[PDB]
């Protein structure tokens, strides 16, 4: 515990030597940053400063996550292994009300029984990417150290019995609906005229509050899709504003300090030339492989980056390669194979690789 | 038991009341010209009293330690429904309410509501109406259900089914910043009533200025009702007689009900100083006066209106109602022993 914090000050110095590459600059070498909510600087010198605990959200409106989720938890695998406090929030409560972003109409009302399958179903595979995340790390030579730390929680563990009174009076008396009614999402449902519901105009209020019963326990930093940057900013004033005004003496902290700060980024969109399921028993393991092989020549060098552990200098050698003839997809298989490794393990990846090769 | 032969006189009573022998419950408010505006149908409020012992609310935000005289139609409204055996509420807002100020005032308000419930049963029993065992009056603070009441229960039941678009046109509202915590407040009076509603209070009354609150109410319970999860609770109000619905007072510095903030003395000179052209209509919503009686005061009034007999019953009444007969004596021997 107390080695930890040695540990990490020693890192700083070495980062600031430049030895040693901070949590930062290691995830913008993965092209894994494309905003940060906040000033970039700022991130990096937190992450340089401090063993800071980060954090991503996914609601469960599948029974399974598909390749469009992954990137965001991507950044909490290489946090895990660099040995920072990682932590996975399943939406239960939030995704009953349904995230408004990126979209006009509004979702439909799903059953209970399908939801609450939904769930379930999507907690056991994140707790399997979670065991994953650790036998691929090891594989690429992170062994696992006493002081790391990776949690999966669903947010029904507050939201179930947290009254409306103490949301009010914690943070809704202190947010302007102004500003609120001014963010793109919210501007363009009124403008077009597909309408919004009050609980999804709440919706914001939630993922901050989320965000702060994580943010007591650590948890300062925040990572999320693309399109996430509208609400990850929200929650970064919520915040600091719950934490300065909070009546608990325990809990209230100004974060004079802007090392101490709430403080969030994205990650990039993936673009195409129906889903890339990470169920087997949706997404075979043989079709994950094929999504992966047809990965276009401009783009797999990025996607070796984001999708695997594997080294810089091994991505160079194999684009090396791949450059003098890429109709051999040397980058993509390569590509494949790890992240079909991650998935599904060694066997899966060994099977489907060696199939699609004896048949095309 | 007791409640099937409540059902019973109700239903004698409603009878007598389509064969004109009878008044209804809102024939009766409006003899005493204690309905300003209903929100809804006349006529269909005159049925769902005629045909229902329904029970009847009205809500008091404890922003001051003391009510004051302006606030005291709804409160006569109620004051009927209790000795008409209609179960009535008094909905004290210590939710929706320094912090140490407001604990105090909500102290002192629920304190002089109680005293007012029973206040209103001895004035009623001046004037010939005997408790009955059906008779029912409840003081309830908000605080009750809004101390535990989860946010995602209330946008699942009625958050999901508003849409802001409307509520940001509300006249309170455009004309305007504004926190998220105020722009939640109309929801939380309607969560109110659903939680009275579910315990029969299908009516709602409020002084003259509630009634955007109160339509705003009528229209969430509904939805409430047609649309929450738990069947137990679930019901679509097909029929207009079980929806929800609601009125308000007339329109009338602070005359305040607490004795040690307006003197009874002070309270007494209040209604005497009545207009003559407004102390007849005074005398009918203010009291308990059978309107034959306030006739034969106000044909001795209009004899010679400069004796006041009019407003010295009225201020008399009042004062009983408020602080008991033997301060009523009192204050009127003092008024006369002085002027
Ligand atoms: N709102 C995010 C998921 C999320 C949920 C809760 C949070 O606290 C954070 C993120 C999405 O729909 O993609």
């Amino acid at each position: 515990i107390e080695e930890g914090k040695k540990e990490w000050a020693q890192f700083a110095q070495e980062i600031k030597e430049g030895k040693r590459k901070s949590f930062v600059e290691h995830l913008e070498e993965r092209g894994l940053i494309h905003d940060v909510v906040g000033d970039r600087d700022l991130l990096h010198r937190v992450f340089t400063e401090k063993r800071v605990g980060i954090y991503a959200g996914v609601d469960p409106t599948a029974p399974s996550m598909h390749v469009g989720h992954m990137l965001p938890f991507m950044v909490l695998a290489w946090g895990y292994v660099w040995g920072l406090p990682v932590t996975f929030l399943l939406g239960g409560a939030t995704s009953r009300v349904g995230d408004p972003t990126g979209r006009l109409k509004g979702r439909e009302q799903v059953h209970s029984s399908v939801r609450k399958a939904n769930m379930a179903s999507m907690h056991m595979q994140l707790k399997k990417l979670g065991a994953s995340i650790e036998r691929y790390g090891e594989k690429h030579g992170y062994k696992r150290q006493m002081i790391w730390r990776r949690t999966l929680t669903n947010n029904n563990v507050w939201w179930n019995k947290t009254p409306l009174l103490e949301v009010l009076r914690d943070l809704g008396a202190y947010i302007r609906i102004g500003p609120m009614l001014g963010r793109d999402t919210v501007k363009n449902r009124m403008e077009r005229g597909d309408g919004m519901s009050f609980a999804e105009f709440t919706y914001p209020l939630m993922q901050a509050w989320d965000w702060w019963m994580l943010f007591k326990n650590g948890c300062q930093v925040q990572v999320g899709g693309s399109d996430q940057y509208g609400n990850i900013l929200f929650g970064v004033g919520a915040v600091k504003t719950i934490s300065k005004n909070t009546v608990l003496q325990e809990d209230n902290n100004p974060l004079s300090d802007d090392l101490d700060k709430p403080i969030g980024f994205t990650t990039p969109l993936l673009t195409t030339s129906n889903a890339i399921w990470l169920d087997k028993d949706m997404t075979s393991t043989f079709e994950l492989y094929q999504f992966f092989v047809r990965t276009p020549d401009d783009a797999v060098e990025r996607y070796l980056k984001m999708f695997t552990f594997l080294p810089i200098p091994e991505i160079s050698k194999i684009m090396e390669e791949q450059n003098q003839d890429p109709s051999r997809r040397v980058a993509q298989h390569a590509l494949a194979y790890e992240f079909v490794e991650l998935i599904h393990g060694k066997d899966e990846a060994d099977a489907v690789s060696m199939q699609h090769r004896q048949l095309f």
